C-alpha cells in the first residue's frame, strides 16, 4: 500500500512547504497544519487502503505487549517493530521511513535520517502519558498513526498540546486532538513541544497506535530552568506544650524512641501507625471533610499537579496541625526518631529548617521526577480503603535508574518518615479513574489529604 496520494499532489506539497517555511497556518480537506501552541499537522486517511490497515491492526494485535510504567506514564508497548518480519509491519516501516520521510524532509527542509524509530502502543482504562516535550538528542519530528475504533472525547486518550509561559514551561492545554482510525498527527520536537496523552476512560475499548520519531540534526536547547526554591523556615519556637495533646503517647516514650531510631538508621525510613491521638485525628479529618478550606492548584504540568491549602485561612484545628509540624517540639521529636540533628537539644553551626503544605489529592493529580539531603514526612488523612491500583502512592527511586527503593501507601493516621540522599528522588504516582470506586463506600469523599513536610539539617 501507500500513504495518501492526495498529499503528494505537487501543488499541495508546495503549499504545505510554504506554510512550514513561514510558520503560517494552512487548512485543506486532506491536511491541516497549525502553529499554535507549536507546529503540528493532522492528516486524516493517511493510508489509502483500508484492507492494508485492517491487515496491519491484525498483525499488531497479535504481537506481545509489555507493561511500561514509571512516574510519567502507564501503558503497554509492543514487541519492537524495527526487525519485525511480518509483511504489513515491514511495509509500514518503508511507507514511513522512506516515502513519508522524504516528503517531510522536502516540505520541512530538514534532512531527516533513515533511522527507524517506531513502536506500537496500547492505552486502556487508566493508562496515561503525562506532560512531556519528547526532547532527546536527534529527535526532530514526532508522529503518531492512530488505529483506534470509533472514538470520542468521553473515552479519553486525547493528544493534548500545551501553551507555554515566560520561562519556557508548560502553562495549560490549548489544543486537544481526538484519535480516529487512519489519522496521522505529526509535530516538531522543540523546547516548547509540551504534550500529553490524557487518561483513557473507556473500560471496554483499547487505544491502539503506531508512534515514533523522524531523526534529524540536534537543535539547541536553552539553559535548564530552575524554579525559585520554596521558602524554608526555622522551627516555630515553643510557647505552649503541644506534643502530648497531639501525639500517640506510645511514640513519646523514650525507650520506644531509641527502638524507632535503631530501625530507622538501618533502612533510613519508618512508618508509624496511629501517629496522632484519635481525638485530634478525627477533628482534623472532620475539618477537612466538613470545614472551610481554600485550595489552590499547583503546577506546572511537567513537574506537578495537585491542590495545596491556603495555610493562613485554615480552620484552627488545621492551622494548629500545621503548627505542630513546624514546631520546635516536633523538630526535636524527629531528631529522636531519626538520629538526625534537627534541634540543638538532640545528640551529636547549621540552622535546621522545614517547608510544609497541606495537600489534597484526587483523580488527575500527580508529581513527576525533575540536589540535597532531606527528611520527608507525610501524615495521611481520609484514605481508608485507598488501593495502590488507584495511584496516589509515593515512590522513592535511585537517580539515573529505574529501581524503586520504597513505596509509601496512603493509610489513615500513619506517619511516613523517609530520609533522602542526593542520589534518591521521589514522586506521587498519577491518580486514575479507578479511584472513583471510593464513592461506592464513601459517596461524599473525593480523593484524600496529607500533611507533607520536608526537614533539613
Ligand atoms: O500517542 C499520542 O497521541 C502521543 N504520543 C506521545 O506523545 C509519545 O508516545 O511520546
Ligand atoms: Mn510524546
Ligand atoms: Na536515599
Amino acid at each position: 500500500a501507500e500513504f495518501s496520494d492526495a498529499v503528494t499532489e505537487e501543488t499541495l506539497k508546495k503549499q504545505v512547504a510554504e506554510a512550514w517555511s513561514r510558520r503560517t497556518p494552512f487548512s485543506h480537506e486532506v491536511i491541516v497544519m497549525d502553529m499554535d501552541p507549536f507546529l503540528h499537522c493532522v492528516i486524516p486517511n493517511f493510508i489509502q487502503s483500508q484492507d492494508f490497515l485492517e491487515g496491519l491492526q491484525k498483525e499488531l494485535m497479535n504481537l506481545d505487549f509489555h507493561e511500561k510504567y514509571n512516574d510519567l506514564y502507564k501503558f503497554q508497548q509492543s514487541d519492537d517493530l524495527k526487525k519485525r518480519r511480518e509483511p504489513h509491519i515491514s511495509t509500514l516501516r518503508k511507507i514511513l521511513f522512506e516515502d513519508f520521510r522524504s516528503w517531510l524532509s522536502d516540505i520541512s527542509k530538514i534532512d531527516l535520517e533513515s533511522t527507524i524509530d517506531m513502536s506500537c502502543a496500547k492505552y486502556e482504562f487508566t493508562d496515561a502519558l503525562l506532560c512531556h516535550d519528547d526532547e532527546l538528542e536527534g529527535r526532530r519530528i514526532a508522529f503518531i498513526l492512530y488505529l483506534v475504533p470509533p472514538w470520542d472525547r468521553s473515552m479519553g486518550g486525547t493528544l493534548d498540546l500545551y501553551s507555554i509561559d515566560e520561562h519556557f514551561q508548560p502553562k495549560q492545554i490549548v489544543k486537544s486532538l481526538i484519535p480516529s482510525w487512519n489519522k496521522l498527527v505529526f509535530f516538531e520536537v522543540s523546547p516548547v513541544s509540551f504534550h500529553q496523552v490524557s487518561e483513557v476512560l473507556s473500560e471496554e475499548k483499547s487505544r491502539l497506535s503506531i508512534s515514533g520519531w523522524f531523526h534529524g540534526p540536534s537543535l539547541t536547547r536553552p539553559p535548564n530552568y530552575f524554579e525559585p526554591p520554596i521558602p524554608r523556615s526555622p522551627h516555630i519556637p515553643q510557647d505552649h506544650e503541644i506534643l502530648y495533646d497531639w501525639i500517640n503517647p506510645t511514640y513519646l516514650d523514650m525507650d520506644y524512641q531509641v527502638q524507632i531510631q535503631e530501625e530507622f538508621e538501618e533502612s533510613s525510613e519508618i512508618l508509624l501507625k496511629e501517629f496522632l491521638k484519635p481525638e485530634k485525628f478525627t477533628k482534623v479529618c472532620e475539618a477537612l471533610e466538613h470545614g472551610h478550606v481554600e485550595w489552590s492548584s499547583r503546577g506546572p504540568p511537567n513537574k506537578r499537579f495537585y491542590e495545596k491549602a491556603e495555610e493562613s485561612k485554615l480552620p484552627e484545628i488545621l492551622k494548629e496541625c500545621m503548627k505542630l509540624f513546624r514546631s520546635e517540639a516536633l523538630f526535636l521529636l524527629l531528631s529522636n526518631f531519626t538520629g538526625l540533628k534537627l534541634h540543638f537539644l538532640a545528640p551529636s553551626s547549621s540552622v535546621p529548617m522545614c517547608q510544609g503544605e497541606l495537600r489534597h489529592w484526587k483523580t488527575g493529580h500527580y508529581t513527576l521526577i525533575h540536589a540535597e539531603f532531606a527528611l520527608d514526612l507525610i501524615l495521611y488523612c481520609g484514605c481508608e480503603g485507598w488501593e495502590p491500583e488507584y495511584g496516589g502512592f509515593t515512590s522513592y527511586i535511585a537517580k539515573g535508574e529505574d529501581e524503586e527503593l520504597l513505596t509509601v501507601n496512603p493509610e489513615s493516621n500513619s506517619l511516613a518518615l523517609v530520609y533522602r540522599d542526593r542520589e534518591t528522588l521521589k514522586f506521587v504516582k498519577h491518580i486514575n479513574h479507578r479511584s472513583l470506586e471510593q464513592k461506592k463506600t464513601f459517596p461524599n469523599r473525593t480523593g484524600f489529604w496529607d500533611f507533607s513536610f520536608i526537614y533539613y539539617e
